């Protein structure tokens, strides 16, 4: 009997590497991604062994699309342990923005709208879960990221509202914003529901890891040399291989089940995990609270 875990955008990069690393580890990964033959070609090239993942559509950009992939979980009859949201979108240099089918900017619309439709949908699957070591682990971070006071998420985000502040387009900070938007989630996803559920819910900084697809809408030379920049000057590079082990540990290791945490390993690389706790800027409290009300209207709760 394998425990199941749900990794968002398993088919390359951070998510595909955690997908081998706890699949090696006695798990079963439903690989929840949009593109289904570009996930079984990274699973085979990577000999994963077949009956430790399964591969379900999940376009986060579409809110039908989640609600369809939570369906087909279901459907599968499986408890579910863990769900893993590690999928995202980056765009440094995007001149004019894009929008998903729900009408929502599509950095944002992915890498936080699907993802609290999705969270909040399979937040029953993992409180019927019999299993007592539970976690819901969200990918984060370390033009500086900025909410404002969510003018773009008070006003409906609808086109002409391109940022959650309100200000105009910037889709290098918009996924900067995103990625804010997750960190607060898993914040306000422990003071909701930790004491009341025996859920973990912890967020994870992995490091750089320069060699990533998460770059590919960056210049050719930027995604050739980026790796070396971030081995050889800053020393924060990580593979992929360290990254998606790292997503294990916070998923499946003992030392790693205090909720409300997030996990890091430092800006520049060693060769030991860091705490902090989520709730720490004590002055984003109501930003956090007002975020996720915002969020429950824009996908439809
Ligand atoms: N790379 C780094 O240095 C760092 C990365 N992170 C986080 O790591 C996580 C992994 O990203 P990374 O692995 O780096 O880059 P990848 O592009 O390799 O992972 C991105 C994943 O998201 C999926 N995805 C994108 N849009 C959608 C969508 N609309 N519906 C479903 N799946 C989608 C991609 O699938 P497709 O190929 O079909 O888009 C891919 O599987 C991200 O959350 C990123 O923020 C955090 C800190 C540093």
């Amino acid at each position: 009997p394998r425990p199941t875990v749900i990794i968002t955008g398993a088919s390359s990069g951070v998510g595909l590497y955690a997908t081998k690393a706890l699949a090696n580890r006695g798990w079963h990964v439903i690989m929840a991604c949009r593109n289904l033959e570009k996930a079984e070609q990274a699973a085979k090239n990577l000999q994963i062994p077949p009956e430790a993942y399964t591969i379900l559509h999940l376009d986060l950009s579409s809110l039908a699309s989640v609600r369809g992939f939570v369906e087909s979980f279901r459907a599968l009859n499986r408890p579910l342990r863990a769900l893993v949201c590690n999928a995202a979108v980056y765009y440094p240099l995007l001149k004019e923005p894009i929008y998903s089918v729900d009408g929502y900017e599509i950095t944002v619309a992915t890498n936080h709208l699907g993802h609290f439709l999705l969270i909040n949908l399979l937040l029953e699957d993992l409180k019927n879960s019999p299993e007592s070591d539970k976690r819901l682990v969200i990918l984060g971070t370390v033009a500086p990221p900025d909410l404002g006071n969510l003018e773009g998420f008070e006003k409906g985000f609808k086109k002409p509202i391109a940022m959650i502040n309100g200000k105009p387009f910037k889709s290098g900070k918009a996924y900067k914003d995103s990625k804010l938007c997750n960190m607060l989630t898993a914040r306000e996803l422990h003071r909701r529901f930790h004491e009341s559920t025996g859920i973990v819910f912890n967020s994870l900084y992995p490091g750089c890891v320069a060699d990533t697809p998460l770059f590919r809408h960056h210049f050719p030379l930027f995604q050739k040399l980026f790796p070396l920049f971030q081995k050889k000057i800053t020393g924060g590079y990580v593979s992929q291989e360290l990254a998606g082990e790292r997503v294990a540990m916070v998923v499946a290791d003992p030392e790693f089940r205090q909720s409300g945490v997030h996990w890091s390993w430092g800006n520049r690389q060693k060769e030991k995990a860091f705490v902090q706790e989520l709730s720490a800027e004590a002055s984003d409290e109501q930003k956090a609270r007002r975020l996720w009300e915002l969020s429950e209207k824009l996908v439809g709760l």
